[PDB]
């Protein structure tokens, strides 16, 4: 994937 | 994660 | 993946 | 995971 | 992502 | 993501 957990992949450095 | 990458991960069921 | 990434991971769904 | 959703998301840059 | 690491992924229901 | 799926996932070359 959702935008919401694509957005917390890419803070956490995916 | 972008956008586009999640689009991409939702197209494969990822 | 790190044990800080696992938790991003886990506390989004993913 | 299968080979087709590793393929693709090594063809989108993850 | 390798086939082997796919492997590992389906393995752990990742 | 669990506690194992990300050892498994560092096991695997994460
Ligand atoms: C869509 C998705 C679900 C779980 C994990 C990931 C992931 C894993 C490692 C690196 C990256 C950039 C994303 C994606
Ligand atoms: C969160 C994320 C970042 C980069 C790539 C992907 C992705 C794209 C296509 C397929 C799959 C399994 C994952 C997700
Ligand atoms: C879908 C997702 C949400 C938050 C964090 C992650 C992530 C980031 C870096 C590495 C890994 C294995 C997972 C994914
Ligand atoms: C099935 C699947 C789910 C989440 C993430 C991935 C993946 C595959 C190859 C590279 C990356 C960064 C993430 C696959
Ligand atoms: C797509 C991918 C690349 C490297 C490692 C893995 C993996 C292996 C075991 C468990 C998990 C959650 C992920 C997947
Ligand atoms: C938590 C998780 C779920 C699915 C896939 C993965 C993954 C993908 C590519 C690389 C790595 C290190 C982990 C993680």
């Amino acid at each position: 994937x959702t935008p919401r957990q694509a957005r917390a992949a890419r803070a956490a450095x995916c």
